[PDB]
């Protein structure tokens, strides 16, 4: 039963990125999470003048990648199937501009840089006109290390919200990731969640999104829902990073699988008012046995194996994200 | 003067000339104080479509470009990206499209379009909505350098009503054709049509970056594929097919824009229609090496009759038969890219 966020009314007509000299801050958020997952970096920045910010994840050696997009509102660049990084913004469509100063700290940094982008719609959290611009893709890259993950109100996640059945009841949220190493495999969850539904944990609690201030308690929307049209009648973005080889057919599959297991933790999800975008990425390193048997069943080793471990993965980043 | 029954009866003087690209690690663009220039090419299409403005600008370093289609009222759109080989937005509904060079880095000039576009409106859907397609266009000139928000920012900028300049300007400076090998590989450049029937408009875009050839409506190959041995273009399958009997042994980024109200499902077949009409300028075309992607455009001015009887025929007026004839405006736009 967390306290409220409530993101209270935004107003419109706020300055944009003209009226300051917007300065870059690294993110870091509630708390660091640490992770040992060699060759996976990740950069966070904002503006506080937002606050909006944006999330590169940078595989300098490049990884296939498989992308899942669902729903009516997805603002997407790139979606390549194989990138050197992953850049998720705040903005809307403005914020696809973040992915062009990271493909641009690519090079400096340095035969294509390949980034793809995704985006959440900020602006109805905050009273301001501000995106993630060239400038903060560009600072994000540079802030990326090995092994960390800002949680909470950083990078992409700074002004993310949860609970759009009425904006009365929207929460903010957050940004969120969670790691598991099992033997050699490592997963790497990441995602901000900017969802009409609501965060919903393994017993069925709603803890973030839909707080009605009136009686202290947040509802599931469906209960909404079902009382309206009684009484009338008469987007998330993420990645999972894996160092598990898997054919593309395989990691498409495999994409897809993880992206509706999110519909556990995120009710309702992939609603045509959502863009849910999620990358799913691997390095490439291990590969799985040719033959999928163990102690524990016939059928225990293998791809759908994989993406039932990395679903529990993103759900907690979801509940990280929500904390 | 002739009896009319093939396309061929009833064109464009496609210059027989060679125009190789030649053989290609150069500097990128904060190597130089780039200015935008506004690319006129070799002639300017009049066309009456209000609504929609056409502005396209280059940077003479690269030589690289991007071309804007800005329609400020909003249009309903529907995207077909349909290959292997960069795509930014592709919503079903845009204040502008931006077509440019640069590969995946001139992504970046619609970014400079959406940003000139919210500039303008002093963000509630107040949003201004640009969806981009990019052509590689770095193996047909020796720099690094990509159409930047600045680039788009001057197309957009650049843009007037009813003009469109053909040939080498904006996205199509550095587009080129015929990649068997590319010691056969020409530069094309980009090319629009427009027709007008009856209350109807239709203006087809393209920037034609084929690993494919340029083919005219009699057949012949056009541009792309010279041999200068030979002196002559002979279509890739020729060359391929002698490349079988020898070795074992026994993108195209473009966009139709028209004032007809079609539904979302209409709109999508549409584009289907007219993308796949585009085999018959470019061959091949849809292949695993290009990303061919268009973007089919309405105004939602007019509608079509609700039956679709004429004098020549029951089902002679409806949105298949727009598609028909907004595919011989695309095919005449290739050409002229080609010319
Ligand atoms: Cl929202
Ligand atoms: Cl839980
Ligand atoms: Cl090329
Ligand atoms: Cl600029
Ligand atoms: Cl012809």
């Amino acid at each position: 039963d967390p306290a409220p966020r409530l993101a209270g009314p935004p107003v419109f007509g706020g300055p944009g990125n003209d009226a300051f000299d917007l300065a870059p801050v690294r993110s870091t958020g509630r708390e660091m999470l640490r992770f040992d997952f060699p060759g996976v970096s990740i950069g966070a920045a904002h503006y506080e003048e937002g606050p909006t910010g944006a999330t590169v994840i940078h595989i300098p050696a490049g990884a296939r990648t498989a992308v899942d997009a669902r729903g009516g509102a997805v603002g997407l660049s790139g979606g390549y199937d194989f990138n050197h990084a992953i850049c998720l913004a705040g903005g809307a469509g403005y914020g696809l501009e973040a992915g062009a100063g990271v493909s641009d700290a690519l090079l400096e940094r340095l035969e294509l840089q390949l980034v793809s982008s995704a985006v959440i719609y900020d602006f109805s959290a905050r009273s301001t006109a501000v995106y993630p611009d060239k400038a903060l893709g560009r600072a994000a890259l540079e802030f990326a290390v090995p092994g960390e993950f800002p949680q909470g109100r950083a990078g992409a996640g700074m002004s993310a919200s949860a609970g759009k059945v009425d904006w009365d009841r929207t929460e903010i949220t957050g940004q969120g990731a969670a790691f598991r190493r099992l033997g050699d495999v490592r997963i790497l969850a990441v995602v901000v969640p900017n969802p009409v539904g609501v965060i919903v944990d393994r017993a069925g609690t709603v803890v973030r999104g839909n707080y009605d201030a009136q009686t202290g308690v947040r509802r599931h929307p469906v209960f909404d829902y079902q009382e309206a049209f009684a009484e009338q009648v008469p987007t998330t973005i993420s990645a999972i990073v894996t160092n598990v080889r898997m054919s593309p057919v395989e990691l498409n599959q495999f994409a897809k699988q993880v992206h509706s297991s999110m519909h556990r933790g995120i009710q309702p999800f992939h609603t045509d008012m959502d863009g849910d975008t999620l990358f799913a990425v691997t390095t490439d390193e291990i590969d799985l046995p040719t033959t999928p048997g163990s102690s524990r069943g016939r059928l225990s080793v293998n791809a759908t194996a994989l993406g039932a471990i990395a679903s529990e993965v993103m759900w907690d980043a979801v509940l990280e994200a929500g904390k």
